[PDB]
């Protein structure tokens, strides 16, 4: 089996996770489930970025130690993934020693190679903007001992502390030719707009990779006064969870390099500039793709509690496109759950099964062929639906994949209206044509169910149970390659 490795970013537990975090984890889960269905040996990683000044600050506010606050927050994050039915194979926490030993050995290796050197970082910080400015780009400076931010117009404070600096500009030629060798590394194309003002050409200044002003993080083994900064600490999660530099590297050598790093748009530079340069410094292969989504603070728990899991999972992947910034409104939420799920899919299933009970006492007649004049094109549309779905799924166009699936679901409801099986049922001469129509209904529903398995966990399962499709062979993608899979009669369920 071919392998597939997909990661979410490790999330910062400075507060409760909102639907943006739910989007990212469900998106990665859909791709994980999708790839398992295609036959890949899938690993899906997610986790938490638990180091930094903010976490230390937040723990004292809880009236608790850092690890006890963190454990409490991580429990609720983990509980949310259980509720969302996320099929992640591991949960990496940066406070775990399996991570910290990797960050330590990585940092010490960069010291021994001469990649990092001791110095001091003197930067101007804005409390509002959360951005580091330089002496010359301050507005109305008062040699220079204060000033005002060019973005906010708010006064800045002198941030001055000891730091290790990473010489990243020497890997510039290798980075630029990696981009030339992988033109579509950043996906979708629009997320390359976050690469504007990269300063790879004019000169990447040495990157500050450790701080001295706080003690909550991975300590540098040869100079424990320093804590390793988020840049290297957080990014190492993708390789540390695989047991890189441990006594067992089997997961790493099986799953690295990563196929997709999934993320939100504001950390693309993180993953496309700093992360590959760090990997070159460690002489490791680079990730094949970064996939970045947009923005949408709503608690996902309320959405799952009130309307159910499928409703939440569907709405997130349907309404909020990956290549754009989606919008949460509760009006669109109720409409997506009522009109698409409950009506289009749900009435279809009820209509179809009700007629199979009414006319054949549950005995669904075997698929013979396209007997009705509308079947030839509908079967072709079924194959095209799978083909278009695939195109969208390979580009993480989840919104577009789901609408295509609903295109087919609407047409199936349309087919009932234009075949009018109740008219066929009256005439005994039309028994074969009625069974053909019933058969096409059920096969169309199966196509939709299989295609929806990555997105929804409950609904497709119950459709298979209602139609009495027990065979795991009838639930996989490969069974959608040729229409008309049920050539032997089936007993559908009596009371759905």
């Amino acid at each position: 089996k071919e392998t597939f490795y997909i990661t979410t970013p490790i999330y910062y537990p400075s507060g409760n996770l909102h639907i943006g975090h739910a989007y990212s984890t469900v998106a990665g889960d859909v791709i994980a489930r999708y790839k398992r269905m295609q036959g890949y040996d899938v690993r899906y990683l997610t986790g938490t970025d638990e180091h930094g000044q903010k976490i230390q600050e937040k723990a004292q506010k809880a009236g608790k130690t850092e690890i006890e606050y963190l454990d409490e927050m991580i429990a609720g994050i983990k509980q949310l993934w259980a509720k969302l039915e996320i099929s992640n194979d591991d949960f990496i926490r940066t406070t775990e020693e399996r991570h910290k030993h990797v960050v330590e050995q990585v940092f010490e290796r960069l010291l021994k190679q001469g990649d990092i050197y001791l110095g001091e970082y003197e930067g101007w910080y804005s409390v509002p903007d959360e951005t580091y400015y330089t002496e010359s780009q301050l507005v109305d400076p008062q040699k220079i001992i204060g000033g005002k931010s060019p973005d906010s117009g708010h006064e800045v404070e002198l941030v001055k502390e000891e730091s290790y600096f990473f010489n990243i500009s020497k890997y510039t030629d290798r980075l630029l030719e990696f981009y030339d060798q992988n033109p579509d590394f950043i996906q979708p194309p629009s997320r390359k707009n976050e690469m504007i003002n990269n300063f790879i050409k004019p000169g990447l200044a040495d990157l500050a990779v450790s701080r001295t002003s706080f003690n909550w993080g991975v300590h540098v083994p040869s100079n424990p006064k320093h804590v390793v900064y988020v840049w290297i600490d957080a990014l190492v999660n993708y390789i540390s969870a695989l047991g890189y530099l441990s006594d067992d590297e089997s997961l790493f050598n099986k799953y690295w390099p990563a196929d997709i790093h999934l993320m939100a748009k504001e950390i693309v530079r993180f993953h496309s500039i700093i992360w590959p340069i760090l990997l070159m410094a460690l002489d490791l292969p680079l990730p094949k793709k970064v996939f970045a989504h947009g923005w949408i603070v709503v608690d996902p728990n309320i959405l799952i509690d009130r309307y159910g899991l499928d409703a939440t999972r569907y709405y997130l992947m349907r309404e909020l496109p990956f290549g754009s910034d989606g919008v949460f409104t509760p009006e669109a939420f109720v409409e997506r759950t009522n009109f698409d799920l409950a009506n289009d899919l749900g009435n279809l299933v009820n209509r179809t099964i009700s007629m199979v009970n009414k006319y054949f006492d549950g005995e669904l007649p075997a698929y013979q062929g396209p007997l009705h004049e509308l079947d030839e094109e509908m079967e072709a549309m079924a194959l095209e639906t799978v083909k278009s779905y695939t195109e969208s799924m390979e580009s993480l166009q989840f919104s577009v994949a789901l609408s295509t699936v609903w295109k087919f679901i609407s047409r199936t409801n349309k087919y009932i209206d234009e075949t009018t099986p109740w008219v066929l049922a009256k005439d005994d001469s039309q028994k074969d044509m009625l069974g053909n129509v019933m058969a096409h209904l059920v096969e169309n529903i199966r196509y939709a169910a299989v295609l929806l398995r990555p997105f929804l966990t409950h609904a497709p399962k119950e459709i298979f149970e209602q139609l009495n499709i027990n065979n795991p062979q009838f639930m996989e993608f490969s069974s959608l390659e040729q229409y008309g899979v049920l050539n032997e009669s089936i007993m559908v369920t009596g009371q759905p």
